[PDB]
């Protein structure tokens, strides 16, 4: 596997380690989400510790309006994050 | 930097170190793409050895009919990728 490779797998190995914690095992319920944030994006995003931070987030990321963010709204999110990295370094 | 964050950041590297091989810096051209593809998506996309195969990848990816594919059209691209890999591992 090339470095891009890695890191396709990456996002979907860190996605798993959270959405498989609890309830339907394929989707981020909020206190999942909150944690994977907390835990492994300390370093681009300000660590939540408020609930109307938790849902904020939730309800932005919640395309379908399912209460959960699955993998093709998480998906977006990288993405997002990502392309803040990418213009922030312009 | 967590794993996430540093497949985020993979995803930016590797983006510039083909599209900045040639013209504009910020975006892939037919030939950087074909050769994105080639050297770092081996494991995941058949390797391509046709014109009419590179030129419907860009259409595919080139959303705003500019002919070339910035980071943004690269991470839609990304997106396809690993949920296609998401799904076969369901
Ligand atoms: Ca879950
Ligand atoms: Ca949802
Ligand atoms: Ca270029
Ligand atoms: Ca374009």
């Amino acid at each position: 596997m090339s470095e891009l490779e890695k890191a396709v797998v990456a996002l979907i190995d860190v996605f798993h380690q959270y959405s498989g914690r609890e309830g339907d095992k394929h989707k981020l319920k909020k206190s999942e989400l909150k944690e994977l944030i907390n835990n492994e994006l300390s370093h681009f995003l300000e660590e939540i510790k408020e609930q109307e931070v938790v849902d904020k987030v939730m309800e932005t990321l919640d395309s379908n309006g399912d209460g959960e963010c699955d993998f093709q709204e998480f998906m977006a999110f990288v993405a997002m994050i990502t392309t803040a990295c990418h213009e922030f370094f312009e």
